[PDB]
């Protein structure tokens, strides 16, 4: 009553045709999600401050 009947259990993509493609042969590996937890780059640039001769320490 369960598991049998259909064959679209583990299959998410309908149809096959890699007659041209042939790069990633990994089973179930795409992730069409658009996320990023690397916000150290925007900060890695320092927003131009190291090469800028500007002082802020006043005495």
């Amino acid at each position: 009553h369960h598991g049998s009947g259909t064959n679209v259990d583990l299959g998410t993509l309908e149809g096959d045709g890699m007659n041209i493609e042939g790069e990633e042969l990994m089973p179930s590996l795409q992730e069409a999600l658009s996320s990023d937890i690397l916000n150290d780059m925007e900060s890695v640039l320092a927003a131009t401050k190291l090469d800028k001769e500007s002082f802020l320490t006043w005495l």
